[PDB]
């Protein structure tokens, strides 16, 4: 996250880190029930040799704070069983970038390991709707993570203007959210973890990082996939 703030301890008890054999952090996931995360499909994508789709390749974090502090109080070590990279999700264009993690053993909820609701189908988050995103991704375009999780608030924009700002990429499954002015946005690391809208004190999970042209720029706003398209996807899928 660029342009954003540290976290307090268990401000974002959905947040979950994934970390690949040997490369530390690579991307964040959200926690829906005891035995399921939501996240990005492109993060589980073979390349350079790499076998990011071998869900035995995986360990994820739950109720992490600090990444060099990851035996702390609270936190929650997982293997993956499976990864459910979803049918339609296109590796050039990054359409339907998402994708479901099973947990080999279930989370137990405390006040650092908690769900984040989802949204029904029929859930809209307007244009302009000021909303959150939280990782462990580069605090600079070209720079390294953060150990400490960041948070950022943004904005949702309307979806002729992403289209016209970034023109030829953006389908119907994608938002753009953050700053016309740039300076608040997601970045390398940030993908796969939540868009956190908080309303009356109910937060839904509105989307995922996915991607972005740079970080922070001006009139080069993140994109996210809309989460409200797949609630019977989650539902068929996994049963929440
Ligand atoms: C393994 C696999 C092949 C699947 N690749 C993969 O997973 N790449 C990841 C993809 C996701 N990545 C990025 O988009 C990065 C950083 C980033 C991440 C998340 C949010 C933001 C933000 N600003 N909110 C920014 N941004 S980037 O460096 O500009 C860059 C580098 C490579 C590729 C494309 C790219 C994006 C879109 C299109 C479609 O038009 C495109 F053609 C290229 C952008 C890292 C790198
Ligand atoms: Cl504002």
């Amino acid at each position: 996250v660029v342009g954003g703030t540290d976290a307090d301890e268990g401000e974002w008890p959905w947040q979950v880190s994934l970390h690949a054999l040997g490369q530390g952090h690579i991307c964040g996931a959200s926690l829906i029930s005891p035995n399921w995360l939501v996240s990005a499909a492109h993060c589980y994508i073979d390349d350079r040799g790499f076998r990011y789709s071998d869900p035995t390749q995986w360990t994820a974090f739950l109720g992490l704070h600090d990444q060099s502090q990851r035996s702390a109080p609270g936190v929650q070590e997982r293997r993956l069983k499976r990864i459910i990279s979803h049918p339609f999700f296109n590796d050039f264009t990054f359409d339907y970038d998402i994708a479901l993690l099973e947990l080999e053993k279930p989370a137990e909820y405390s006040s650092m390991v908690r769900p984040i609701s989802l949204p029904d189908a029929s859930h809209v988050f307007p244009a302009g709707k000021a909303i959150w995103v939280t990782g462990w991704g580069h605090t600079q375009y070209g720079g390294t993570g953060a150990l400490i999780l960041q948070k950022g608030e943004i904005r949702v924009i309307n979806q002729t203007t992403c289209e016209n700002l970034l023109p030829q990429q953006i389908t119907p499954r994608m938002m753009c959210v953050g700053f016309l002015s740039g300076g608040v946005d997601s970045c390398q690391g940030d993908s796969g973890g939540p868009l956190s809208s908080v309303e009356d004190g109910r937060i839904f999970q509105a989307g995922v990082v996915s991607w972005g042209d740079g970080c922070a720029q001006r009139n080069k706003p993140g994109v996210y996939t809309r989460l409200p398209l797949f609630r019977d996807w989650i539902k068929e899928n996994t049963g929440v």
